[PDB]
């Protein structure tokens, strides 16, 4: 997979549908999760992204700084967790 984004710097008010509201400015996506803690439920403060198209990468890359719920936040690229 090459069209994945991880987000950190997240407030923890952040949902994971206002972090793919923001990010669909630079493309469709085909997944967009907040990690949880297991026990609370409360947002980690960090997501990913995955685009449709994975050349949109890039372009929120270049097009920064990001700013989303009064954070200043941190897109990177990732190399995706493999699966069976």
């Amino acid at each position: 997979e090459r069209g994945k984004l991880f987000v950190g710097g997240l407030s923890w008010e952040t949902t994971q549908e206002n972090l793919s509201r923001y990010f669909c400015r630079f493309g469709d996506i085909i997944d967009c999760v907040v990690m949880k803690n297991n026990e609370s439920g409360r947002s980690r403060g960090f997501g990913f992204v995955t685009f449709a198209d994975p050349t949109n990468v890039n372009h929120v890359l270049q097009n920064g700084p990001h700013t989303l719920d009064g954070r200043t936040i941190d897109p990177k690229p990732c190399n995706p967790r493999t699966l069976q």
